[PDB]
């Protein structure tokens, strides 16, 4: 039983002009991903220190790296708080409306998309590189989910039937034919010691095995 929604018209505009926008430094998607992974990771934290019970899920806090040249795809999985049905068709994108509108005025106005996490909407950086990003997620208080959209104006969320993931969320970029550097090591360690070498969680660049 998959579910269709439309977003809201606001990120709708706002993915548009990530993909259409002609933008050479589309290597910040990263930071922004890893950023929203630490977030996710600080916030389970912080709940683990009244109530140790919400680590029963797992207890190590940690953000791995997945490239596959095979699928093409890159995946950022985290084992942060992770995200409620709720949270995957309303409640982040309510938020995300009052930052999408302060962002695209701000665009007007000389930013770049590189200050996109100024705003609270990152994620939505991840269309500089992938057609296509799943998001399969689980909080402690709900069930396992799949989020999926090529944009469109429109993404879908179903239950979950894959691996059980624990707690956490794994995004899952499916990569545009000319984006595939982003699954090249030493191209993920470059970005990773530039725009994310503080963050205060383990990162594990997965290596392929063929
Ligand atoms: C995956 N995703 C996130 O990881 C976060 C966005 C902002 C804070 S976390 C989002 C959930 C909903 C589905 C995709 C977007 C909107």
């Amino acid at each position: 039983e998959v579910e269709t929604f439309a977003f809201q018209a606001e990120i709708a505009q706002l993915m548009s002009l990530i993909i259409n926008t002609f933008y050479s430094n589309k290597e910040i998607f990263l930071r922004e991903l890893i950023s929203n992974s630490s977030d996710a990771l600080d916030k389970i934290r912080y709940e683990s220190l009244t109530d140790p019970s919400k680590l029963d899920s797992g207890k190590e806090l940690h953000i791995n790296l997945i490239p596959n040249k095979q699928d093409r795809t890159l995946t950022i999985v985290d084992t942060g708080i992770g995200m409620t049905k709720a949270d995957l068709i309303n409640n982040l994108g309510t938020i995300a409306k009052s930052g999408t509108k302060a962002f695209m005025e701000a665009l007007q106005a000389g930013a770049d998309i590189s200050m996109i996490g100024q705003f609270g909407v990152g994620f939505y950086s991840a269309y500089l590189v992938a057609e296509k990003v799943t998001v399969i997620t689980k909080h402690n208080d709900d069930e396992q989910y799949a989020w999926e959209s090529s944009a469109g104006g429109s993404f879908t969320v179903r239950t979950d039937t894959g691996e059980p993931m624990g707690r956490g969320t794994k995004v899952i970029l499916h990569l545009k034919e000319d984006q595939t550097e982003y699954l090249e090591e030493r191209r993920i360690k470059e970005i990773v010691k530039k725009h994310s070498q503080f963050i205060g969680y383990p990162i594990t660049l997965f290596v392929e095995k063929e």
